[PDB]
């Protein structure tokens, strides 16, 4: 029912070889709808989803120059942390932000976000307030002073309450025929001997959208929590995600264990053997 905007930039330095590389994502919930690479040959933002193809050239050239604007901003940025560290002309450096706003089923804001970070170590915050920031050190108290001054949180709060929530609400209704509508996972259970004695079963999800999901092993009815195996969830290429969880077990009771799998797919959860 509730749904997710979310923005991604990345900007990294590469002193006396170019100015800094620009790349931004956005996605609603786990499907990415944009790229724009200031890198990028031609053209440099990239729709990623059929549905964001429908709008229309003042939509493009908007966010074409919000993100060139940005692009430019985040310039500025990086050479006033070098600054703010003390640091070399010379090294490499990375800012990162990430930001948006999440809807509850009646597209109402549960709430915004906006954070950001330097060389991968959170730098800045606005709180969930919207007014005011955690800066996570004494250097980014200094943009916490500037940002306090510009009245940058107003700023914020007026497009996550606003803006933000209006055009995930618009994307939602647009996309609907993929993103209101939750792929269930194909599952199976192997078997792999490990010696002849233990054995290890493996409960597999497949194909399955959001990638949220929960794969649990239980022995005739307990949870085997602090014994289960799981690998992180991973995208499959085609906007759907994988997982598996796996137990050891001795040779011969198998039959004592199941598998159990959740998922906003399926009305009920499933549940699987070997
Ligand atoms: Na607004
Ligand atoms: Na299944």
């Amino acid at each position: 029912g509730s749904h997710s905007m979310r923005y991604f930039y990345t900007a990294m330095s590469r002193p006396g070889r170019g100015e800094p590389r620009f790349i931004a994502v956005g996605y609603v919930d786990d499907t990415q709808f944009v790229r724009f690479d200031s890198d990028a040959a031609s053209p440099r933002m990239a729709p990623r989803a059929p549905w964001i193809e429908q709008e229309g050239p003042e939509y493009w050239d908007r966010e074409t120059q919000k993100y060139k604007r940005q692009a430019q901003t985040d310039r500025v940025s990086l050479r006033n942390l070098r600054g703010y560290y003390n640091q070399s002309e010379a090294g490499s450096h990375t800012l990162q932000r990430m930001y948006g706003c999440d809807v509850g089923p009646d597209g109402r804001l549960l709430r915004g976000h906006d954070q950001s970070a330097y060389d991968g170590k959170d730098y800045i915050a606005l709180n969930e307030d919207l007014s005011s920031w955690t800066a996570a050190d004494t250097a980014a108290q200094i943009t916490q002073r500037k940002w306090e001054a510009a009245r940058e949180a107003e700023q914020w709060r007026a497009y996550l309450e606003g803006l933000c929530v209006e055009w995930l609400r618009r994307y939602l209704e647009n996309g609907k025929e993929t993103l209101q509508r939750a792929d269930p996972p194909k599952t199976h259970v192997t078997h792999h001997p490990i010696s002849d004695h233990e054995a290890t079963l493996r409960c597999w999800a497949l194909g399955f959208y959001p990638a949220e999901i929960t794969l649990t092993w239980q022995r005739d009815g307990e949870d085997q929590t602090q014994d289960t195996e799981l690998v992180e969830t991973r995208p499959a290429g085609d906007r759907t995600f994988q997982k598996w969880a796996a137990v050891v077990v001795p040779s011969g009771e198998e039959q004592r264990y199941t598998c159990h799998v959740q998922h906003e797919g399926l009305p009920k959860p499933l549940t699987l053997r070997w």
